[PDB]
């Protein structure tokens, strides 16, 4: 499912996204954007034979089984395939859990490039919320 911005934004508040962590629902929003452009089955594949899955790319190699990804930790205990559904709750649950681990966002390369520093709040503006 490819999601609208304010569709995601409310879906996104709903599962408690808001202010996680002090991470205000624009950036969560943002890094969305550029990590999958709200489509909720991107697949990613990294040089390191590592893959990227869902709304948010959360990574093989420590987050989600795949199969494919030797040597991995599953940390969020699920498969990968879990979080290219069109519902987001296991991708939310799992992202949760990432920001919490002490990078926080840095760990969304597109979000540390491409939204920290900006004006975040453009991203759910003009939303019922
Ligand atoms: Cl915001
Ligand atoms: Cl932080």
């Amino acid at each position: 499912k490819v999601f609208g911005r304010c569709e995601l934004a409310a879906a996104m508040k709903r599962h408690g996204l808001d202010n996680y962590r002090g991470y205000s629902l624009g950036n969560w929003v943002c890094a969305a954007k550029f990590e999958s452009n709200f489509n909720t089955q991107a697949t990613n594949r990294n040089t390191d034979g590592s893959t990227d899955y869902g709304i948010l790319q959360i990574n093989s190699r420590w987050w989600c089984n795949d199969g494919r990804t030797p040597g991995s930790r599953n940390l969020c205990n699920i498969p990968c395939s879990a979080l290219l559904s069109s519902d987001i709750t296991a991708s939310v649950n799992c992202a949760k859990k990432i920001v919490s681990d002490g990078n926080g966002m840095n760990a969304w390369v597109a979000w540390r490039n491409r939204c920290k520093g900006t004006d975040v709040q453009a991203w759910i503006r003009g939303c019922r919320l």
